[PDB]
């Protein structure tokens, strides 16, 4: 069975011991693993990313590029270890277990086991509650890094690491993500402000509630102690919570990726103590082992497909909308595709683009059954 040696010595890995081993599965693993540059922190630290694929090369039609970020506040830790994790687990996996190859073949996967390199570095292990002037926690130059994204209610030099990731997740048609942090154990959605400006407590709902109700449960359910909703003093009904309802909070990341790109990013929290000590993180692996693989492969519900030319030539930046879901319409990539999350049930699905008549709309039953979304493309005539 199961290659899971990367747990015969717990350890926090550093900064060198985490560039070091991106490097060897890179070499390790030719055609699937390849280490992605997207910036540098303040204090010069490697913001990396190790892309995971059937073929790193390329990205194939139709496949679902996804992420995973962890340790955006240095001090919440277990996330960070558990993508180190993940990407030793899945590579050295894939070809010996089918479920995992399955998914490699079919999915794009990003892990960046840390977001705030200079954060953690000031980080010390141990303390399940962060340090004096919230200090490890937020970056060199002390700001809340999930203060610091652009804010959906209103042109760069943020920090430096804000930026970095700002420029990436625009940089790629990202499907489906989570973000990982410490203090509680519960799965959070968007959207994790109002216009109300409310303190907390107050529901602050998102088009796509339904889905991200099931993502958010998708991780929950399958996480043992999360499923029960009464950790670390708190009270979180099927051990989610909508951000907002928590308390609400402006500039996150969360809710920047749902507002400005088509991704549906989760905010996870893993432990009730911010930073555990190593002999706790094999434990914490057996946990979210389950809700890590299980919300990948939730970037497989719903359908996608390709709005293109009569020349049969894919149209870039279309927009394919779901009748009572228009508010949050799919921007196609630049060769055309589209993945929209769906919940299991039946939908008027149709694109559009300037230079272009609407296409007529087409009915879809979703069925979240099979692997793969349904394919479902559209030809648009010009006006
Ligand atoms: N209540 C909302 N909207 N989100 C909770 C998760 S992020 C929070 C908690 C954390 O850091 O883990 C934060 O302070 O950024
Ligand atoms: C994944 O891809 C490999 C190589 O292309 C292929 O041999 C296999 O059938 C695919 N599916 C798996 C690993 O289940
Ligand atoms: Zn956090």
């Amino acid at each position: 069975k199961e290659d899971e040696s990367f747990l015969q010595q717990p350890h926090y890995a550093s900064q060198e011991q985490l560039e070091d081993l991106f490097a060897g599965l890179e070499k390790a693993y030719p055609n699937q693993a390849k280490v992605h540059f997207l910036g540098r922190s303040l204090e010069g630290r490697n913001l990396l990313a190790l892309q995971i694929s059937r073929n790193t090369r390329s990205r194939n039609l139709l496949t679902p590029p996804v992420k995973y970020i962890a340790n955006m506040h240095g001090d919440e830790t277990v996330g960070r270890q558990l993508l180190v994790y993940m990407a030793q687990y899945l590579l050295g996996n894939h070809e010996r277990i089918s479920d995992l190859g399955q998914l490699v073949n079919s999915t794009d996967i990003y892990l960046v086991p840390t977001m705030n390199p200079d954060g953690y570095a000031l980080s010390q292990e141990g303390n399940c509650e962060s340090l004096p002037n919230y200090v490890g926690r937020g970056n060199a130059a002390n700001i809340d890094l999930n203060r610091d994204f652009p804010d959906r209610l209103e042109a760069q030099s943020r920090q430096p690491e804000t930026a970095a990731l700002v420029n990436w997740i625009v940089s790629k048609p990202f499907v489906l993500s989570a973000n990982f942090h410490g203090g509680a154990v519960v799965a959070s959605y968007p959207y994790d402000n109002s216009l109300a400006h409310n303190e907390c407590c107050e529901e602050s709902l998102t088009p796509d509630d339904r889905v991200f109700k099931q993502l958010a449960h998708t991780y929950s359910d399958n996480h043992p102690i999360m499923r029960k909703g009464n950790n670390c003093n708190d009270s979180f009904s099927g051990g989610i919570t909508n951000g907002a309802h928590w308390y609400e909070l402006s500039g996150g990341m969360q809710d920047f990726n749902y507002a400005f790109s088509n991704c549906f990013e989760l905010t996870i929290e893993l432990s009730c103590c911010k930073y555990p000590a190593a002999s706790t993180l094999p434990q914490e692996w057996q946990r979210n082992k389950a809700s890590l693989l299980q919300l990948l492969r939730q970037a497989h519900i719903g359908i996608k497909g390709l709005v293109t030319d009569a020349s049969g030539f894919p149209i870039a930046d279309a927009n394919v909308y779901v009748a009572g879901l228009e508010e949050k319409p799919m921007r196609t990539s630049k060769r055309g595709e589209y993945w929209r999350l769906l919940t299991p049930g039946l939908y008027s699905v149709h694109a559009s683009a300037f230079g272009y008549q609407t296409s007529a709309p087409q009915q879809v039953r979703v069925t979240n059954d099979n692997q793969e979304a349904l394919r479902l493309d559209f030809k648009l005539a010009p006006v």
